[PDB]
């Protein structure tokens, strides 16, 4: 009552949005390993499966799609994970020399090359027999036969180590302690904004690291019907994403059986190019029936008619520039296929207001692959002693708006390509992470049979949120190491090269940042003069300068998220005045305990 | 009362496995201002203060000590040490060079003068030098081409050894962090997977010197009095067979070769030490050893071998051909690479006087496993005169057809992981779980780990639990010079890194224990008693047998192996009640 | 009686120890996008308002030649320059001979030089004109057309990293926990002996990296009586350090409008040099105010003849030796400066306007320490001015025997270490650890005034003043810059930087002290308050101290330090006897 002796609270189920370093999870990568060269590309600790997942149904929150910081780290992580890969790999340094080449017909784009190379200490190789594609050389000296080397002006002599494999792994992702990822269990709800049905998630689903253009290889389904996600404010001038309800696999073909042919170059230097092919090569294709795709295009216009009153729907092909963006990068088999999709949008959509049931697409894989965000450091891959038929279900799409005005109601959808980020935004569009301040403080009250939610206490009955505070901490910050409890030193602590990892050093950074909160909290608990108690009734009465509500209403329906920001005017204010009076207690009995 | 009233027993002596990298320790008299120059370890920077241990014998358990987790750390660790020293070393540019070799004054297969042709690094002068090199470490083609190519130049790079650093194996006491026990067994005769009556826990190992083996165990510790194999191996003939040894054997092996050094510059900061001229004699490295003792050992061997083979007829045959280094014995004293042809040592047959061994040396060493890493031997002047202790062997069931006496051993050189497995079979690393609650029927300095009911022996391990981070007690790491030796040179990040990684594990394990202390409102006092009823759904047994007939180990094994929810269930019983005494007081 | 022991946790125990150095940036006033590796692109911002407490009653010797923190910090800048050069490129193909011409006249100073090369892999040859000095080119074959770089024949050579600069940011060296920094506010303190007027500060003041040789600029002015420092005045082979209360500015600038040429080496390498010249060039001359330079030399021989009277001191130059030593090395904003000190020491000064400095510029910079590596300096476009105050000098004493008895002095220099010794005369960091016991005959305000308070008193205020010290032990935002938790969210960066290594260094050891403190709180005293932690057993037969409470009324904590030589084991004997009570209180609760 009016005694108003304000009382601290430890472990209050509250949260603040914060951005801190992530954490990974690899039960499945720890479940099997043929060779650790993918683990060299993708190293992570297991996570003890069947994790706990809890629903918080009574509190909506504003989800901010397109603008979460969790996008930013995971993209810059993987580039660094691409950096560790290329550190031991050799640099193809003398290679921007001239080329004499003659074209080979089986098509018409495959060309062998032999030239006066000085590759080793000795052995001037001139019978060099090196087969290349049209797309992997720059045509120079067109009357002569020079015709070579796309990007050797810049630092592109990096190449792939042949023993290293590239097959992506579904990787779950967790958080360091004191942080919890929020998962909206509403269904495909918007492209930006809040949602009611939500939940906490400790560790997300698995994500294969996959990058493709205008196209969603091995993606994630939509349990609803087809949905769209946009920003819808600069909608006229911004590429947005498309999510598909069902999926279609596409089996994509084999050129022919192939040969590796190590060429003597130097110290660790022996790369590969094809000198032999078993038989006569067939044109690479990705095989699919039109009719299922014919079904999908109608489903698009349904979403288009939801946005547009009655606009015409047109599909031209995108412009000539950015050829990797124009085509479709299929990186399956560790091999970077590109396929012409001009056989896809011959049809523009008829406003309604089997001739070719199936379709295969013309394809050319490239042998040299460039870093996209800057100029320099292209990645070279060696050929395979084989021919690969990969297949992947396709679950989404990326398209441009193509903004303008031409015939007043007719707008075109040329296809839309992007960066690696927007590939990775899409699956993460149901996940946001917050931090935990377990401490709270509210004035006193009158008088001095289930598992519960982590945030359902803040979800509903914030007055009756007075219980279960401890177990809300025992998974989230407490148990500093909740990932593989006992802190399993495992196939990450086992068999790690150099002991200088992106993960473990950050993991070293992780657990230290865990405790200095908790200890520094408990420092502050000692500064508050009490530890080991959830509450501590303290010796200032609540001055009503801060608020004017009644006692019962606060223990009625007042959300913690409400109640924290009402008292955010007096954050350090309500801190300092009681601890100094607690320090005034400290100057009372200390002089008394001298005698 | 008859109800289960549970109450915390902190510090109950229970162990359970955990894989964890651990501490090391070395003598303070060993370093001699050359922590780096002795070997890559910086002579194991944390000191070895005291061996003060106790031995802990109540009962035996089969800790199946054959399969072992410690080794995999250590064999990873050693490779981390060898690239560590070799990283500031410099590469070799003249890799695949012709180098027409000639020998001085005809013994054959030796060092060849190879007339080193080179143009230097960035300058433009075709020079000629004196390349004095073995037949072994180099390869020509076609017997008319003097294309003496380097044996690994097509494979990978090669680098000089930074020759200030020597190659001495240091007796190192591999210790452990907090909450960790190193199991050992003073009972004799246990072969890998075994139990052990005379059993004990230590905090540090003895001063192990892990160095080099092809098939023989060198400078290793002795066995029991009976020369008996103490490993577990399946009866498949492809399973490798180690054996220990009682009688230490000592062999004189030396160089009749008094070479000089020569430095050859190529590039900036790149002068290359090579073999100079040899003073005086040029004879082959050999190994004097008494075969009568080898006769005396071999008789003592086969009797135990006939005992484990139901009186089979064992005949030793010389091993098959193959790799140069698996077959011929790369044994390395003085940091040089003796290869010894053991064709004198298995012309031997069984049914019911100073042998001298001709040897030879190659320079260039690869990893057997990762094909990208090669190491070059620096020339050292003088003549190497050193020996060894010999206390173990490794062979294999060969596997011929049964028209023989049904046992042939043709020896085999193997993987390195074997060589740490060779001694740690009597070792095991376990983790300690001072947590524990038993139902206690009440409505709210001898030895560390033994007994069935702890009168106060749990408190003894709390003293070990308060060896956590005292900063002053010499037993843990003393954290006084150990706290200062790391902070000076932590930039090395090879050896002190795991130490500070051990600090990481040291705190948060303890801190989570410090949490779960304060989580249940226990706040020390070792008891933390609660008036919470618990049903006999878990146990309808006499409480008295639970006290004394059984310990708390097997009681934890029996019913507690699953009741991990009781932690949460005693949490909420606290959590509700603490709110109740908050709400009522 | 008296129980002969009580625990008394918080007691100020100053104690010499060497821990890892800690520091923070003050780029908060700068916020430069340019990294400037010394600036660390703002490691961590500093405290605006620290507090400083002077302890008057303490005297203590502080050797200013046995500091660890100098060479540690000297090691740091060496390691700092490692993370500078290791990103950018080395001049590996550029180590070849070259034919060179003089542009005009001066008189052979500036050298336009030419060479056939293919820094490209695309297999061409052409002559590459480039503009140089006489100062960096070795002549070959009777000084004919053959020329090379002086360096690169031994060391390895890199290009300096173009996007950053070479400006020192004053920074506050500091301490996380336990240990702290000391200052002595008295004067004429050569670095030996004790001193009074002693303070302690948590951090340091803003300290800029001093790098120049034979010259001391932008540093400690210390405006009291002119003092001089050296190690051992018996030995002539000791460095003689000058402090001056006055600050002579010296303006020095580029006498040349110049441009940049960027020679494309190859893929992302792209060497930078000077493009051209606008007009003619001079030798970057400088002004000293010779009359003040007349004045300064009058001031210094006073204290010199105060130390050694009737010694007719004459100035001499150094012999022809090492160019780092014999010349004034100098940096200000980029390039390097080498001015002749010959025009100083024609003066003698035995008994009683403007100036010119011909100056030189070395492009290549070899390894100061031993041999290993070398650095190339690319030029900067346009003219650059620099005027800077001079605070001090380094000198030496010759050793040849005079029958005139003259003390001949010549320029002393050639150690990057002593630039750090130049500032750290006042500064010492000792461990402070809160533990200390006392047999007390009990019934059985100044802020951070630790040693001003006495072990004689050990007063009730001395108790609460260590309560202030355990207020220092806990860290949150703005009590602690590492536990400034706003920067902790900002610190998403990699910690592979040496400074980031210092972060993960200093934080955990601060914790495990505070843990190891908190580990020993309960097991020793079983109390939160430091006094009521008491022990019964009468250490008389083995503490063995012929004293009393009335002796303790006039004592000190160094007595307790002398007690530690005798009783260090007795704490463990106390602690097992401390264990004796709760093992008998256990059987009260056991049965
Ligand atoms: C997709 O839509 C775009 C425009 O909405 C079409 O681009 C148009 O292509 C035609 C054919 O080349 C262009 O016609 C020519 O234009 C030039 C320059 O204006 C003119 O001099 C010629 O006489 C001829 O008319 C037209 O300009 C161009 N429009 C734009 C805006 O670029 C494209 O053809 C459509 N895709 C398909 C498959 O039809
Ligand atoms: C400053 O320091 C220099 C270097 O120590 C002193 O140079 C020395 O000057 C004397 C006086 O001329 C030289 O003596 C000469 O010796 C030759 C050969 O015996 C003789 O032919 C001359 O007549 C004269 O006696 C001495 O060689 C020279 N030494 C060096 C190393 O330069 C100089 O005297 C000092 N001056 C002052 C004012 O301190
Ligand atoms: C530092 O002080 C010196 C003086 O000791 C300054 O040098 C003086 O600079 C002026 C202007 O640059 C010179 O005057 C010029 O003389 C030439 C030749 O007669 C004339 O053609 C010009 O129009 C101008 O009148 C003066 O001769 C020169 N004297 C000396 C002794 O150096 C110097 O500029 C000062 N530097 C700074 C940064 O303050
Ligand atoms: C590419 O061209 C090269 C050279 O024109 C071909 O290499 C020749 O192969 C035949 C047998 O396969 C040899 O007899 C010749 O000696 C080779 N040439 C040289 C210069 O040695 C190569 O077969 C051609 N490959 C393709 C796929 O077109
Ligand atoms: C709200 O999210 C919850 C999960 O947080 C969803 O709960 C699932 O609901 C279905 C249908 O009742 C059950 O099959 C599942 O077992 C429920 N999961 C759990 C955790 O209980 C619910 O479907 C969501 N609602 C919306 C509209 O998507
Ligand atoms: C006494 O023990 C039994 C057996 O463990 C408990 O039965 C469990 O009760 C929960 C609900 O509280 C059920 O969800 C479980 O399925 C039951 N277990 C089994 C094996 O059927 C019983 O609850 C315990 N009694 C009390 C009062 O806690
Ligand atoms: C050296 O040059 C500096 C740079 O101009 C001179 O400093 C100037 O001094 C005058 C007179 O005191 C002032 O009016 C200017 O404001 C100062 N400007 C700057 C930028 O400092 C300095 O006086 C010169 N000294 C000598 C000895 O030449
Ligand atoms: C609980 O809060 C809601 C939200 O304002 C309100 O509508 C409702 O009336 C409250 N309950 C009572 C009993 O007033
Ligand atoms: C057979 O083994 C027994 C011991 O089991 C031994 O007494 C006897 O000597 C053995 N015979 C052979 C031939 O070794
Ligand atoms: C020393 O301490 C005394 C008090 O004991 C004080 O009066 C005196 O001023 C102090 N002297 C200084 C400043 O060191």
């Amino acid at each position: 009552t009016e005694k108003l002796w304000v009382t601290v609270y430890y472990g209050v189920p509250v949260w603040k949005e914060a951005t801190t370093t992530l954490f990974c999870a690899s039960d499945a990568k720890a479940y099997d390993t043929e060779v650790h060269n993918v683990w060299a590309t993708h190293a992570c600790v297991p996570t003890d499966p069947n994790p706990q997942e809890v629903v918080l149904e009574n509190v909506t929150e504003h989800f901010n799609m397109w603008k979460n910081n969790m996008v930013e780290q995971m993209q810059e992580d993987i580039i660094s994970l691409w950096d560790q890969s290329l550190k031991p790999c050799v640099k193809l340094t003398p290679l921007c020399v001239t080329l004499n080449c003659k074209d080979v017909n089986a098509r018409g784009e495959i060309k062998n090359c032999s030239f006066n190379i000085t590759t080793s200490i000795r052995d001037e190789v001139q019978k060099e027999y090196a087969l290349f594609y049209k797309l992997d050389v720059v045509p120079i000296d067109n009357n002569n036969t020079s015709y070579r080397l796309i990007s050797c002006d810049t630092s592109v002599i990096t190449q792939a180590c042949p023993k290293i494999s590239f097959e992506p792994i579904p990787i779950h992702y967790c958080a360091p302690a004191g942080f919890a990822i929020l998962k909206c269990n509403d269904k495909t709800f918007n492209g930006k904004g809040p949602c009611k049905n939500v939940s906490t998630v400790q560790c997300t689903h698995g994500i294969r690291p996959v990058v493709s253009t205008q196209l969603l290889l091995n993606g994630s389904l939509a349990e609803e019907e087809v949905v769209i996600r946009s920003d819808n404010f600069t909608n006229n001038a911004k590429t947005i994403i498309v999510q598909l309800k069902e999926s279609v696999e596409i089996n994509c073909t084999r050129p022919n059986n192939n040969t590796r042919k190590s060429i003597h170059i130097g110290p660790g230097r022996a790369f590969y190019t094809t000198g032999e092919i078993i038989g006569d090569i067939r044109q690479a294709h990705c095989n699919i029936s039109r009719a299922k795709w014919n079904d999908t295009l109608k489903q698009i216009v349904i979403k288009l008619r939801e946005q547009f009153e009655n606009k015409t729907i047109v599909f031209n092909h995108s412009s000539g520039g950015d050829p990797e963006i124009v085509m479709h990068s299929f990186n399956c088999g560790g091999e970077f296929f590109y396929c012409n999709s001009t056989q896809l949008f011959n049809s523009t959509w008829n406003n309604n207001t089997t001739e070719g049931n199936t379709i295969t697409l013309p394809c050319r894989i490239k042998q040299i692959i460039n870093m996209w965000q800057e100029v320099g450091k292209a990645m070279y891959a060696p050929p395979i002693r084989g021919q690969i038929r990969c297949s992947s279900n396709i679950t989404g799409l990326l398209l441009t708006r193509d903004g303008g005005i031409n015939e007043n109601g007719t707008e075109i959808f040329r296809p839309g390509g992007g960066d690696m980020r927007d590939n990775w935004r899409s699956e993460l569009y149901k996940y946001k992470v917050v931090k935990i301040e377990p401490l709270g403080v509210a004035p006193t009250k009158a008088k001095r049979a289930v598992f519960l939610g982590f945030l359902g206490a803040a979800g509903s009955t914030m007055g009756a949120a007075s219980m279960t505070l401890t177990v809300q901490a025992r998974l989230l910050l407490s148990g500093i190491v909740q990932q593989q409890n006992n802190l399993l030193r495992a196939i990450e602590a086992q068999q790690r090269m150099l002991q200088l990892t992106v993960w473990g050093i950050k993991q070293l950074q992780a657990r230290v940042l865990a405790v200095e909160r908790y200890l520094g909290d408990q420092q502050l608990l000692g500064i508050w003069g009490c530890s080991g108690k959830l509450i501590c009734t303290t010796a200032v009465p609540w001055n009503a300068s801060w608020s004017n509500k009644s006692l019962d209403r606060i223990w009625n329906n007042m959300t913690w998220m409400e109640w924290e920001r009402e008292i955010d005017n007096y954050t350090s204010e309500i801190y300092t005045l009681i601890e100094e009076s607690q320090n005034q207690q400290e100057k009372n009995e200390q002089e008394l305990l001298e005698l």
